[PDB]
């Protein structure tokens, strides 16, 4: 799980 702009994406 990592960050995308300011959302969490897994």
């Amino acid at each position: 799980c990592t960050w995308e702009g300011n959302k969490l994406t897994c």
